[PDB]
């Protein structure tokens, strides 16, 4: 059922596995990422944006959510609100039944950092749900300090990675010593953000679509890999749900100009999402851990 | 709220309107279906097809209409099975939560087509919901009388000379209005016609310029739309004008942006033009400010 973020992350830090944290803006997106966990018997981490939130609407997002856990019953899944930017919009996510809120305010300094981010904690906190910030690169002694002001459940160390398709335009490379440096002082779980990978057969299928993905690339397999060993326990996922998922909608638009039965441009659209969930989780080591 | 879909027909019958009945297979569908009716103060049959269902799952198809008639609580809603093919297939749909249920068993013999309506008949208002049936070949009129009499049904749909999909007239647009009028003189009930969408002048336009094919199609004439509705047809069955305005935007972004891939930006051009067909069709029924 529906669970706090942090029973999911308590485990995964403990064992040393990582769990991906997958974005979703409808219906598509969420069948396909809760199928796969079933498939693959992994615990879900269900992430919404805010953009998302306003696109869906609130009550629709947690809705869906709550409904696919009944469903479900058996999967552990915390549903997560991805890059809060106010104290207001992580408490309207409190009130909604998110299990857990993340608030980024890695822009700011140290200091005004800490004090918004342990705002957020105490409120949250007070209702039972699970806090995540942000934190940078990092510097893993003013982690330590911010962890234990804060109080906050997990973090996200900046290492290297950034959002969207283009993460590195040079060699692709992580710290992961400064990785291992937070992991010991925090001694939390850690949150590794802008994780996507863009897999060679997504890469292949968005091209072969039409589709033009410029000089973009993400984080190569075998750095992921290396950050759940460094202590990284949660994963966030989107551009490569998004990539796979519109090359099949593309296809499906290329291959027959009188289509439009939105469940035939779906339909596959949901099954390439699916599998690019099920191999990052187990990937990411949290396949049968259920 | 949420109510028997006779609470809305009954209206709509009183009074002379009609209802567009609205096919929706996900949220986006949904979400554009229901800001339409709040913009228009217009009420709102909300249908899904059992393919629909179980593409969604039954209990999302329902789940995710109560989220939207809390949205939008001032909204009568009626939650429509569309095109039931079984008893058991109806019946789930009045335990899941669905208000109104059609058994389709128009191509079974008027006695199969009345046993089998009249079981479904019995079992869905013990549950308090209301029960669509199908006849007709066009509708014979007299069979109409009995069927309705000796079956309880709720509303009917007479076949009249419509069809489902975009090519429903290969010739002249023709649909036998004196019939129809006999029908409701006879069976003095809500009217249900299937197969109504009109594909508009715009939205065909849309999907061609987006890069689609549409060999040789078209659908009921608005003024026939209008005709049908004073005639006594006070339920419009509408989902391929949807599906056609909604994917002509997803196509059109694709085409314009091969970068992109928020699917945000397909979808939300794609729910405003289907909203803007449904705001329409709700103005061009006379559903439009009876709320
Ligand atoms: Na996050
Ligand atoms: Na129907
Ligand atoms: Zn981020
Ligand atoms: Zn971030
Ligand atoms: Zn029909």
């Amino acid at each position: 059922m529906l669970v706090k973020g942090n029973e999911i992350l308590l485990k995964a830090h403990k064992e040393g596995y990582g769990v991906g944290a997958f974005n979703f803006v409808n219906f598509e997106m969420l069948n396909a990422i809760f199928e796969a966990g079933n498939e693959e018997n992994s615990p879900l981490f269900i992430q919404a944006s805010e953009g998302a939130i306003k696109y869906m609407g609130i009550d629709m997002a947690v809705g869906m959510v709550k409904i696919m856990c009944e469903r479900y019953p058996h999967i552990p899944v915390a549903l997560h609100l991805d890059h809060g930017t106010t104290f207001e919009s992580c408490e309207k996510a409190v009130k909604a039944g998110f299990t857990s809120v993340m608030i980024d305010a890695s822009h700011h300094a140290f200091e005004e950092n800490l004090e918004l981010t342990s705002k957020v904690v105490k409120m949250a906190h007070n209702a039972g749900v699970s806090v995540e910030a942000e934190l940078g690169l990092v510097n893993p002694k003013e982690a330590e300090q911010f962890v234990k002001e804060s109080q906050v459940d997990y973090l996200a160390p900046a290492i290297g990675t950034s959002h969207g398709a283009f993460k590195f335009k040079g060699e692709p490379k992580l710290d992961f010593e400064r990785l291992q440096e937070v992991k010991r002082l925090t001694n939390i779980p850690l949150v590794l953000h802008g994780a996507s990978a863009i897999p060679d057969n997504v890469r292949k299928s968005y091209l072969d679509a039409g589709g033009d993905l410029k000089g973009s690339k993400g984080v190569p397999f075998e750095f992921l890999q290396e950050s759940v060993k460094g202590g990284i326990n949660k994963v966030n996922t989107d551009t490569d749900l998004r990539i796979a998922f519109i090359a099949e909608v593309r296809k499906v638009a290329n291959e027959d100009k009188s289509q439009f039965d939105l469940r035939k441009f779906f339909s596959p659209a949901q099954l390439a999402l699916k599998n690019v969930v099920k191999e990052r989780m187990k990937l990411l080591g949290s396949a049968n851990k259920i």
